[PDB]
């Protein structure tokens, strides 16, 4: 089985680009990261920062999670992110996405020893 930490890296980390590469970014990335395999995942965020910087967020500002748990943390600095959101023309297996670039604070849930990001909660 894929670990929850590995799943977070696959679904949410893209350190290779500093921002949204192009208008095609989300279509390519959602496919290549296996996020359109069983259905079109309707929304997903990629973070363009190093793994170390995103793992560091687990010792930053503790905030309530959307599900009511207390294991969420908000980055003190803004981070470069790309939001992918499913379009109207999008029909499985031909999933289609709009690509938005932003610089926002991220909120992740952390678990484990070592204590690492496992879920992306929100950006603010
Ligand atoms: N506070 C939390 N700590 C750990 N896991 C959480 C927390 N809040 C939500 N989750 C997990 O997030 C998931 C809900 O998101 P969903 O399954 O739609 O997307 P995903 O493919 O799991 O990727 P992501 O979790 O990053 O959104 C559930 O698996 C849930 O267990």
């Amino acid at each position: 089985k894929e670990t929850a930490a590995a799943k977070f890296e696959r679904q949410h980390m893209d350190s290779s680009t500093s921002a949204a590469s192009s208008s095609n970014y989300c279509n390519q990335m959602m496919k290549s990261r296996n996020l359109t395999k069983d259905r079109c995942k309707p929304v997903n965020t990629f973070v363009h920062e190093s793994l170390a910087d995103v793992q560091a967020v687990c010792s930053q500002k503790n905030v309530a999670c959307k599900n009511g748990q207390t294991n969420c943390y908000q980055s003190y600095s803004t981070m470069s992110i790309t939001d992918c959101r499913e379009t109207g023309s999008s029909k499985y297996p031909n999933c289609a996405y709009k690509t938005t670039q932003a610089n926002k604070h991220i909120i992740v849930a952390c678990e484990g020893n070592p204590y690492v990001p496992v879920h992306f909660d929100a950006s603010v």
